[PDB]
């Protein structure tokens, strides 16, 4: 099903967000942070692309709302909560669960489940995620998470996913990652990845890929990225990091 905004549709992209799952919960260990149940219950499989996980998909500063005076970083911090418009209820991540419930379908909500493991349960992921980049849109969180699912699956099949899979637990370069992006998309649609890391030395925590809006609903091909201008801040040579802390 199409995924498409009823209001403040004026947006040129999509960030997908996607989260490798062992870095981000080696991080929340690093920084001493109290232990998530979808980090405990972390454990080794079969696919090492599985550990791609869906974190989310983030429209960009809409056109009419950048008219009202809103900027690229209040958008970026707020979202759907910036002011004076859309204006939404600020959603916080120390009470992702006090979001309303986003009335996805149970079907939904269990293809959800298998890749975004924060969704739901006592985490409600995907709760502060609609509330901050959906809710403001009339997305039909359906077709708002189906998509993130999909996108998310496209990238563990092509050779991104694919990279990161026979370099699990290696030190990898910026520039091999970027062959392995351009090899399935094109080299001028490198510049569409961001990459978060952790550490010294650091370690991959997520992946961000500028789409867009568009071509949101097909499947990825050369022709549906947006370049952005930033790299992240892993540097030219990151770890691709294992289960277990
Ligand atoms: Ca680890």
């Amino acid at each position: 099903l199409a995924l498409q905004a009823k209001q403040y549709g004026d947006f040129d992209r999509y960030v997908l967000a996607l989260s490798w799952q062992t870095g981000f919960c080696q991080s929340q260990h690093d920084r001493n942070r109290n232990e998530r149940d979808e980090c405990r219950l972390q454990t080794e499989t079969t696919n090492k692309a599985d550990f791609l996980t869906v974190h989310g998909l983030w429209p960009g500063l809409p056109k009419s709302v950048a008219a009202r005076g809103v900027d690229e970083r209040r958008w970026m911090r707020f979202g759907c909560a910036t002011r004076p418009i859309p204006n939404l209820p600020e959603a916080r991540a120390s009470r992702m669960c006090s979001s309303p419930e986003t009335g996805l379908s149970l079907e939904t909500a269990a293809k959800l489940s298998e890749v975004m493991p924060g969704a739901g349960g006592r985490s409600c992921l995907e709760r502060y995620e609609y509330a901050k980049h959906g809710a403001c849109f009339g997305f039909d969180p359906d077709a708002y998470f189906g998509t993130m699912v999909r996108l998310n699956q496209e990238i563990k099949e092509s050779e991104a996913g694919k990279f990161l899979a026979d370099n699990y637990g290696k030190t990898v370069s910026r520039r091999d990652f970027d062959a392995a992006f351009a090899k399935s998309w094109g080299k001028e649609n490198v510049k569409a990845v961001k990459l978060t890391c952790q550490g010294n030395p650091a370690y991959l925590t997520e992946i961000q890929i500028s789409i867009k809006a568009d071509a949101i609903n097909a499947p990825l091909s050369a022709n549906s990225f947006l370049p952005q201008p930033h790299p992240g801040n892993c540097g030219k040579t990151f770890v691709i990091d294992k289960a277990g802390y």
